[PDB]
């Protein structure tokens, strides 16, 4: 099994006011696109010492009567609402991972989406803050740490295009945005229960299986411990892991309205028996946000394709990948 090119770059000048050192990160996220699909974001800004103190221990203080009362509607009817936002219980014996996810903050009762009961808006679930003191604090926190980086990332992959810098990061807004954090813990299991691990075509031996992010781009912080792989038509290659940085890749909605000019790299998690951590952050658009496809390999910029609306991207997506790789 071969390594894949994954390139670190220097996304510093995204937050400045240096046009052409941002063209020249633009054209490394150009290249890195076109290859493998993924690169590592470095001199980020964010503070992921602890992110990680943390986030493991919640995981590590978290109780089954505080999972049940968190519980996502897949594994407690009493919790309709909950499709998305919240706790996604282990079972042991078959089901090693377990995680907590949540959404923009600024989705409460009075938010017009949450007024509307429009599919994929979820009011955020939240422990006790007694028995997790700091807790949401912190998430909240990160969510729009991350935001600010993503949102300058998105400039990159703007540039890198060939378009005006808030191309992409004009649809990325605060009040709307659809992005989701998931704060998820990989465990060490001895013995390590056969059922949680599946048998790739290839003979690998995986946590989760094959698929395209459903995101504009996808931006993830996780601990030392190598585990993702990308195809390639060479067959699948060992990403690095790289606890400094954030592992960044383009998802379906981005393959989309480039034409497939930057894929939307196929991926895995390879199964090794270790504690870990895995924390993404989904760039989800706006629900009504339409962004007009082109196809940059053509002289005219011109594309056939409709543009989707990215909150129909959205439900359509997330449906399949349980459908296809399984409830988390
Ligand atoms: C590699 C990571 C991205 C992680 N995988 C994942 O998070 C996988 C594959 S991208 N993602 C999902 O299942 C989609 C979660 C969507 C989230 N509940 C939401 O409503 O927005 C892992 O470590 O398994
Ligand atoms: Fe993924």
């Amino acid at each position: 099994v071969s390594k894949a090119n994954v390139p670190k770059i220097d996304v510093s000048p995204l937050f400045g006011d240096d046009q052409a050192a941002k063209m020249r990160v633009a054209q490394q996220i150009d290249a890195a696109s076109r290859d493998t699909g993924f690169f590592y974001a470095v001199n980020h800004g964010i503070n992921v010492q602890r992110l990680s103190q943390k986030t493991k221990e919640f995981h590590m203080s978290i109780t089954p009567e505080e999972k049940w009362d968190l519980a996502i509607r897949a594994y407690n009817k009493e919790h309709q609402d909950q499709v998305r936002a919240g706790y996604y219980l282990s079972i042991p014996g078959k089901k090693a991972v377990e995680s907590f996810c949540y959404l923009n903050p600024n989705f409460t009762p009075d938010h017009p989406r949450i007024q509307a009961k429009t599919p994929t808006h979820e009011v955020n679930v939240w422990p006790d803050e007694t028995k997790h003191p700091g807790f949401q604090d912190f998430a909240e926190q990160y969510y729009w740490d991350v935001f600010g980086l993503s949102s300058a990332l998105l400039k990159g992959y703007a540039l890198a295009l060939g378009k005006e810098e808030n191309f992409f990061a004009r649809h990325f807004k605060p009040d709307d945005t659809l992005a989701s954090v998931v704060l998820i813990r990989y465990p060490y299991l001895d013995p390590y229960p056969e059922a949680a691990i599946k048998t790739a075509a290839d003979g690998t031996k995986l946590s989760f299986e094959w698929h395209e992010d459903v995101s504009l781009i996808t931006v993830l912080y996780q601990s030392n411990v190598q585990n993702l792989q990308v195809e390639t038509a060479a067959g699948y290659q060992d990403i690095e892991a790289d606890d400094t940085g954030y592992l960044i890749n383009c998802g379906s909605y981005m393959a989309h309205l480039t034409n497939n000019y930057y894929k939307a790299p196929i991926h895995r998690v390879k199964w090794v028996n270790a504690e870990r951590q895995s924390l993404p952050f989904f760039v989800n658009l706006g629900y009504d946000s339409v962004i007009d496809p082109f196809d940059p390999r053509e002289p005219n910029g011109k594309s056939d394709r409709e543009p989707l609306s990215y909150g129909d991207y959205l439900q359509n997506g997330l449906v399949s990948l349980i459908n296809k790789n399984g409830q988390t």
